[PDB]
């Protein structure tokens, strides 16, 4: 009979937590939109106040015999409340951690480098100045300059802060009785075999990655020459069109299977048609509403930041989506540019927004993703259909396109340069941090431990020799900003499970029909695919994630079958092409990190 009282306790507590988290989120928004010493102080002081309340909440849960309850729902809510995270730390330790975290994120956001050609102009930021060069320049010495300048300033400058962060993250995890921060993060997936599952899936897809890597290296040798790219060594990462070599789509024009056949790049047509950031977001909104999903509320349009501010202010430009835990107060902060890549980013971020809107009726503790990978997958499912020649022709961004066998391979390869290449990258981000959290790497070996993983899994390496005098991991946003990365590995796998099922539901994919291939499916306008999204997303975290997956397509298991199915036509072509051209596969151990 205690359950009746507990039910009323939770109902009230959830609403209180939403209200208190609203205040924290507003402060965090203000700081991210506007980096100042005063906003930093405000963000961290509100966080400390919320942490103190959570601690009292965790303490109060012991007054309830919640493990004895009949209701799985009540038990699930109470269990969520016992998990404190960083809030478990002593008052002083939590304050220090907050200061360390803001030091790292603000350092990242304030990085400025000098122009390669003009050592007087020193106001080039990553977004958009440096990223523009990395994506567009084919001058290998220019690329190497910007790589070194950025990593030195975004990575190395923050080593001592990162070290204290690891220490306090570990202390926090242990106060929650996890072994380390690795176990704390993994707890979000509610499955004690989750690591092994991902190792198994990765092993199945790894051979395809090896083939893509080999072919790209072959093509880069033809472009840059053997003085710059070896046949048998790891690929110099500054040549891959991305600061972290996480996705290689930006160099597709020089590595495309059939260069005389069409390669989709709609950036120029977007500009020609007078596209704006506003129009891009309106188009994303249109896609969701077309599937009978929820329209963006007025607060979104009023309060979002969709262009980089033109005043002198510092801010976090790294695109993000925000839930304020009231009703319909959801926002995006994106330094939007008019490019194809940015159009996908718009859809990714709007996927988060849709999830927020779908579960906003749930009790506070359930107002989050089924697991962190689910949140990341939503927007990418739409991006997959947006990226198709089918959809791009509908919106008039792709003209005079003939979709023959060769054009199809180009498009599949372009997609793989984003989707397959990313898998080892994503895995290494957390394998690295897990190894630090678990105390498996001595402090003397922290930098080369990072590059060892990037070599082992991705077969890439720095453009210049690094050592333990450098510290390169925090040069990636999520590492400086303490954002778990496994969510993205999970997302890139399960988004294909979602995409395939949504395509089947939309009547857009049949494995026995040549006219309905998975790689040209467009789910625009499909209420049937939208219904599946509604069924899943409306659950939030009310049930363990296999139940959320089951609500979508009746499946309960994370599987690499769907991603492999999507790329199967590419795998067949590429294996044969690599044999035809005697392409070397695999790589020697890198010499670019001195121990
Ligand atoms: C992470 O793991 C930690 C363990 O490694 C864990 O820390 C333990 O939490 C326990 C609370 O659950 C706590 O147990 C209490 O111990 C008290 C005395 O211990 C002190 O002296 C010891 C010397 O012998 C030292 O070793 C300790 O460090 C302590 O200083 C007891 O006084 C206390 O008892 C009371 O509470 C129980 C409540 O239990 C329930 O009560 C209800 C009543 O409604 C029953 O129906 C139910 O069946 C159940 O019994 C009462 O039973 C009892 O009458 C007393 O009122 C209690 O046993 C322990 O001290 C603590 N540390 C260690 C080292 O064990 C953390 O909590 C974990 N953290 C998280 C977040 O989970
Ligand atoms: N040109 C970059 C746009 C970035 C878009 C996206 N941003 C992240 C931001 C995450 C975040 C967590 C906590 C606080 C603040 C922000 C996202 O998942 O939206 C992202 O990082 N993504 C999208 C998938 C891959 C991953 C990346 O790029 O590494
Ligand atoms: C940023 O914050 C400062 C104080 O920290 C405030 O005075 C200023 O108005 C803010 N800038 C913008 C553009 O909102
Ligand atoms: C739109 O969604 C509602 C429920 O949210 C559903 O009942 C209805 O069938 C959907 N519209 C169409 C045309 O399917
Ligand atoms: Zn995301």
């Amino acid at each position: 009979k205690e359950e009746i009282q507990a039910k009323e306790y939770l109902e009230n507590l959830n609403k209180e937590l939403a209200k208190r988290t609203n205040v924290e989120t507003e402060a965090a928004w203000a700081y991210g939109s506007n980096i100042t010493d005063e906003n930093e102080k405000k963000k961290n002081e509100i966080s400390a106040e919320l942490a103190k309340f959570m601690k009292e909440v965790a303490s109060d849960t012991t007054k309830f015999q919640w493990r004895s309850y009949q209701s799985e729902d009540l038990k699930r809510q109470f269990k969520a409340l016992t998990k404190l995270g960083y809030a478990a730390l002593p008052e002083d330790d939590y304050a220090e951690l907050l200061d360390t975290l803001s030091a790292m994120e603000s350092n990242f956001a304030k990085v400025k480098v000098c122009d390669y050609k003009d050592s007087t102009k020193c106001d080039l930021a990553l977004d958009p100045e440096i990223e523009e060069v990395i994506s567009k320049s084919r001058d290998h010495e220019e690329l190497a300059y910007y790589w070194r300048e950025f990593y030195d300033k975004a990575g190395t400058a923050v080593r001592s802060q990162f070290e204290r962060y690891v220490e306090l993250n570990t202390k926090a995890a242990k106060l929650n009785n996890f072994t380390s921060g690795a176990e704390a993060w993994l707890d979000e997936y509610e499955d004690d075999t989750f690591e092994q599952q991902l190792e198994d899936i990765f092993a199945d897809i790894r051979p395809l990655y090896q083939q893509i890597h080999g072919y790209v290296r072959f093509r880069l040798r033809k472009h840059y020459g053997d003085a710059v790219v070896s046949e048998t060594g790891p690929i110099p990462m500054h040549l891959l069109g991305n600061m972290w070599a996480q996705q290689w789509s930006e160099i597709a024009d020089i590595v495309s299977p059939f260069p005389e056949k069409p390669l989709v790049d709609v950036s120029a047509e977007m500009e020609k048609q007078g596209y704006t950031p506003l129009k891009m977001f309106q188009m994303g909104d249109d896609f969701f509403t077309s599937m009978n999903l929820t329209k963006l509320p007025q607060d979104f349009w009023d309060k979002s930041i969709i262009e980089k501010p033109t005043d002198g202010r510092d801010l976090v430009c790294h695109a993000s989506a925000w839930d304020f835990y009231l009703t319909d107060d959801v926002r995006i902060k994106q330094c939007t540019r008019v490019t194809q890549d940015q159009l996908f980013t718009v859809h990714h971020e709007l996927g988060h927004i849709q999830y927020f809107l779908q579960y906003q009726h749930q009790p506070f503790v359930y107002r989050t993703g089924a697991n962190p990978g689910f949140h990341e997958a939503v927007g990418d499912v739409l991006s997959l259909s947006v990226s198709t020649p089918k959809h791009l022709e509908k919106i008039g961004l792709l003209k005079d396109y003939v979709r023959d066998d060769e054009a199809r391979i180009n498009q599949l390869f372009l997609t793989a340069l984003d989707k397959i290449v990313f898998l080892p990258f994503a895995f290494t981000m957390d394998k690295y941090r897990w190894s630090l959290f678990r105390g498996e790497v001595d402090k003397a070996n922290w930098n080369c431990a990072f590059w060892k993983l990037r070599d082992e899994y991705s077969g890439i390496e720095p453009p210049v020799v690094r050592s333990e005098k450098d510290f390169d991991a925090p040069a990636k946003y999520h590492i400086s900003a303490d954002v778990e990365y496994l969510r993205y590995l999970v997302s890139f796998i399960i988004q294909f499970q979602f995409y395939k099922s949504a395509c089947i539901k939309a009547g857009q994919y049949d494995p026995d029909n040549v006219e309905l291939p998975l790689d040209n499916c467009d789910i625009y306008g499909s209420a049937a695919a939208g219904a599946a999204f509604h069924n899943m997303l409306s659950m939030g975290a009310s049930k363990p994630w296999p139940d959320a997956l089951e609500a979508f397509n009746g499946e309960r298991i994370m599987s690499g079958k769907a991603i492999a199915e999507y790329f199967e036509p590419l795998r067949v072509w590429l294996e044969a092409e690599n044999i035809k051209n005697n392409v070397h596969i695999g790589w020697t151990t890198s010499n670019k990190c001195v121990s």
